[PDB]
């Protein structure tokens, strides 16, 4: 299995989703970004894998749900079997770890990508070893009743460049944002 990684969109005040969507409008070439870099595979006959919570999968409409070209596993301890559309299920963030190194899965899963929702970003980040965050920047508030944990700039290198990943200001919907890449190895 290769890398692990989280990516979020995330708001000025650290806010992520409000009422099991979006805090601001539609992005289209924000969900581009997201769709190119948790999709593409850096190894020939594997996929990347998204892990979720399970009230971030439900939060991806019907149409878009699984998530294409990825394999889906979603996080909970109430869902007795994955959820329709879904591939995996897992109860804890460990688990869905050891999982990827099964016989199931081990040749088949490129990088893992977690993509929400705010505990399984926090006990990601906390996790010992080698771990980027990508994350975009929406440069404005939005009211919101989810967030982002606090990223720990101690341990968590801002990267200079990143290829594949644009440099300057992006803006749609008169909305400015701008991605970043962190990494950290402990
Ligand atoms: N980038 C962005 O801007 C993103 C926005 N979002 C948004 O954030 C919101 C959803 O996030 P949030 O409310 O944090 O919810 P989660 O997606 O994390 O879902 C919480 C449910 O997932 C299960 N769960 C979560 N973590 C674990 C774990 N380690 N082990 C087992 N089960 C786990 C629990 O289910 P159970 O009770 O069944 O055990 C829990 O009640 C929505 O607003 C969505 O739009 C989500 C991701 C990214
Ligand atoms: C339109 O995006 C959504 C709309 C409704 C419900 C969920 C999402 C998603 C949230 C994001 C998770 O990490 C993300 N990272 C980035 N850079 N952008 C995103 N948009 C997401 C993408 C699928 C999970």
């Amino acid at each position: 299995v290769g890398s692990l990684n989280c990516i979020v969109a995330v708001s000025q005040n650290m806010g992520i989703g409000k009422n099991g969507d979006l805090p601001w409008p539609p992005l289209r070439n924000e969900f581009r970004y997201f769709q190119r870099m948790t999709t593409t595979s850096s190894v020939e006959g594997k996929q990347n894998l998204v892990i979720m919570g399970k009230k971030t999968w439900f939060s991806i409409p019907e149409k878009n749900r699984p998530l294409k070209g990825r394999i889906n596993l979603v996080l909970s301890r109430e869902l007795k079997e994955p959820p329709q559309g879904a591939h995996f299920l897992s109860r804890s963030l460990d688990d869905a770890l050891k999982l990827t190194e099964q016989p199931e899965l081990a040749n088949k899963v490129d990088m893992v990508w977690i993509v929400g929702g705010s505990s399984v970003y926090k006990e990601a980040m906390n996790h010992p070893g080698h771990l980027k965050l990508f994350v975009t920047r929406i440069m404005q508030d939005f009211e919101s009743d989810t967030f982002f944990p606090e990223i720990d700039l101690e341990k968590y290198k801002l990267l200079p460049e990143y290829p594949g990943v644009l440099s300057d200001v992006q803006e749609e919907k008169g909305i400015k944002y701008k991605f970043e890449v962190y990494e950290k190895n402990d």
